[PDB]
């Protein structure tokens, strides 16, 4: 037996930070959850008892507090590059440092119309994503996501002209309720180290901001001809904003509200144009996915 | 042996229903779960295998819908004393109607500074709840909720001056983070009937809106002596608003950020003026409840 | 305004106590979680920022672990009991305490046939629960509890003769499946105090295992005419075996496995005597409810 | 923009199935939750709103049910690899289907010590999964896992000699409660179709069997060195006892126990040999993972 692939540390580190302008009394909270797991000349942990390469999960958890006392816990993929490098750098025989950050929201709580100087609300429970990848001699690998955004719209979304065969019992729409919860990706160029990150930084939450106006818009305006084809849409506008993404991967389920035939109750119409109460499945459900790139084709396009 | 209480019926109804305004093109949706448990002489159903006697859980389903179709949803304070008094006055043998209803958030998507016209978006977990009791004789008993209203505060909250004896290891603070799940009950005066609920309507909104602005205002504003102090403050504003309320009850978790001692690093400081960085505690956590009404007492007071 | 209900204290205080027997080298593990509420003359605190009349949850926490150290943990009601007793003998304010206990289940493992001396597994989320209010001058009311044992029977469950109306749909059916999520509540007689909990140590482990027994059996022999009907022969077998219980509770979902027609596809038979492969529906579901005691009717029997 | 990656389909597909032999009346029902996710000739859904290549989720939802109709749903690595292959022989255009199988548990009851013929219980939460990818021109990918085993032993746990620098404040232990979620997976060789997967169907149960037989038996004798030195050696005995299987995996979180000082408190010894009650913590855990494979270096072993 051999030691394939191995990584070990600290999931679930919950972290706050607070930011007090002493000069305007405004004070600004971030707050997170953390995982970092490390690769690298470790096999003998597993295989021979050898603790002696084990930097105990403990001290991982010591150290995400240590580095964010230290340096900006914003933007997230920076907190991550640093975080990470600080595993490769410090320790010889770490080769490898795997960081994931979830976000979660504290929006400042408007009071009579005034933001609150010190006063938040978990506006909702969507959340700002990252994986932060740190190989030693490779650079740094950047996955930024945003999850848990619930969307609805009422009208305005078609599924009609799929495969029709022995297996089909779906009837073609013209109208249909969509819902969603948006998990969407975007994969970073390949930067050479921290200074790479550092000099891109402004770019983390612009190109966040980007993500979440173009899906929100797209959902919003698309007059939605499937989940396959709205999802592209957002992709490719997302990709045109930002040259530093490769790619933008989304998944998406169909959450499904179904129509309720009332007929059979005084000839209660609640179906096609009559449609007003519908039934909100909570499984199964449609899974749609794709990840977007840009295209080299000069033939056949 | 003998029945000395019973309930059944339907849990876990999921419900949606759009309003479209064919003149405008604005379309609004809503979301709720809906639980709908009967009582009245139904104990031979337990007792001697009676089934005569039950409204099958399957019907009250059906009937939750068709209510929807034929009826306002909003507010649900009214959608629920409809759907109550239809069980009570349709079936002889039914005397109670128990209706627990869940409101989910789907707010209107703004799409360039513009409201979109059937697009939403989930922007909270928070929820609004009614429970409405229906009691053939006796009228209809309404609470009212909020909950799931999760804040946070970076300071203004402080905990001293409680009691010290052998079990107390707590150091007493003038400065700490302040963090809660808000779930706020208004009881309303017993209504006789539908129609004393029909005549109120417009103040079952109004009062949920109050009960938020008031939770909102008082938690940023308070300088808090303790969890106790600052609910009794927005317990006594709401009922000052509204006089058909008899009671306000608050349930609040005190959400724990604790001060993380980094001083054996580098002599770093991050407690007392110097704490940046803290540590979340998902568990265990303080729980603070009260109800509070009006007074009559005319001497101590 | 003024306080008509209040109380306050610790949720979600996890707690872990081992036995070891240094004789055998047997080692038992016992796990919880508790909740401890108190009330009393309290009001000032909430009224008046008077912290002088807190026990700070804190301590409330610090107490838990100290009552487990210097006392059994086992039986729950017991644990309760003792808990809930120091705090309204401690501060003579404090006037009741309520002790909620939820078990988590550590069963011993089985190597090659042998009872291992210190490894368990966590064998089903199955809980064992107690709610033990301690009322200063009023002595000591035990709930005691079995939830989130998850059953199902595939055949022997009926459901016919119920009421049909203009809202019924349901089929009548004399096979279908039942499968329930048991939460049963055994309402003892009133204890005057500690003492006389003490004096009945042995019969709650004893009544908590018949009511799983009768639970189990019940559900497995019955030629069940309805959820209704099933439970209330478990609640009467319980009241039947122990004198010192007054009441009985179920609260049981009915949790539903639909038919699939499956003859739009090549003829298949999958419905009533042909049926095969159903449907598990998450929601919605039916509840059904009673809380038996033992009867005083002497005429109209 | 181009389609670098695309799969769609159904997820949280609900099935049961039961079995029922009309000599004896002994059934056996079987539960799952089932995704079925495909790849081909599909870009043109994405970028054209070519819904054509689009075989309905809807669709395969119905020949999820037909395939459990009319086939075995045990063991699932079959079913899984019947529902993948009928996917890309239907389809010409359709080259993958990636199946994931999560199987709940459904115990038979022993009612007064007799298997009941037809009553079951959810005797753990602990999953039995597959991960079935069934790819055209390439055979079929399996791996299979066990999922949500909770364990935990009071003893022979130890973590001493890891490193130790400035970061460290972690104490060396000789003897620590050790807790985990097992979740274990092996990966088999390659299939070349339906044919081969068939030949070796007595396989699938059997190494689930040694999977966890080896699991717990090593979990509970292993005088464990470390999380790490544990799971190595649950996977080269899983690897030494079926060499149909080409890597075992372990992703173990450690689920701490804490001791608590309590000497604060009348002297009270609730440390090291006389630790009896310890506080569990929900969070932050340790996360250790390793891929375990069969060796071939033949120099500096
Ligand atoms: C309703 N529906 C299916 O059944 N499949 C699909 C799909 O892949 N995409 C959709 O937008 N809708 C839909
Ligand atoms: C921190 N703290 C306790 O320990 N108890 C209590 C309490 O009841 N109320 C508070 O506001 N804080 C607090
Ligand atoms: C299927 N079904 C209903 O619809 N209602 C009821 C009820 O109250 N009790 C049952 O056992 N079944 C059932
Ligand atoms: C307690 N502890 C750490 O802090 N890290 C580690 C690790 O990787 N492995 C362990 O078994 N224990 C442990």
């Amino acid at each position: 037996s051999a030691v394939k692939a191995a990584r070990y540390g600290k999931d679930n580190v919950r972290v706050y930070k607070v930011h007090k302008d002493e000069k305007t009394g405004v004070q600004t909270v971030y707050e997170m959850t953390v995982c970092v797991l490390l690769e690298g000349e470790i096999e003998t942990s597993y295989t021979k008892a050898d603790n002696s390469v084990i930097v105990a999960a403990d001290s991982i958890k010591n150290t995400i507090y240590i580095t964010a006392k230290q340096n900006p816990v914003t933007p997230p993929e920076l907190f991550g590059s640093i975080l990470g490098t600080h595993f490769i750098e410090k320790y010889n025989h770490i080769h490898a440092a795997h960081v994931n950050i979830v976000c979660h929201r504290w929006t400042r709580m408007d009071i009579d119309g005034k933001p609150h100087p010190h006063s938040f609300i978990r506006d909702s429970e969507e959340k700002r994503n990252v994986q932060v990848d740190v190989v030693e001699g490779k650079g740094i690998d950047i996955k930024s996501s945003l999850s848990g955004l619930t969307v609805l719209k009422s009208t305005n979304s078609q599924f009609w002209g799929f495969l029709r065969d022995e297996y089909t019992t779906l009837k073609e729409t013209w109208d249909r309720i969509l819902s969603t919860d948006v998990d969407a990706t975007w994969q970073w160029k390949n930067f050479s180290g921290l200074q790479e990150v550092r000099s891109h930084v402004p770019k983390f939450d612009a190109t966040w901001a980007t993500a979440r106006e173009v899906t929100l818009k797209t959902f919003a305006e698309d007059n939605s001809a499937s989940v396959q084809a709205t999802m592209y849409k957002m992709a490719e506008q997302i990709l045109a904003r930002q040259q530093l993404i490769e790619t933008v991967e989304y998944s998406l389920p169909n959450k499904h509200y179904f129509e309720i035939d009332l007929s059979w109750h005084k000839g209660l119409q609640n179906t096609g144009k009559n449609a007003e109460v519908f039934a909100p499945q909570s499984d199964p459900n449609g899974l749609i996915k794709c990840t977007v790139g840009r295209s080299s084709l000069k033939s056949k396009l």
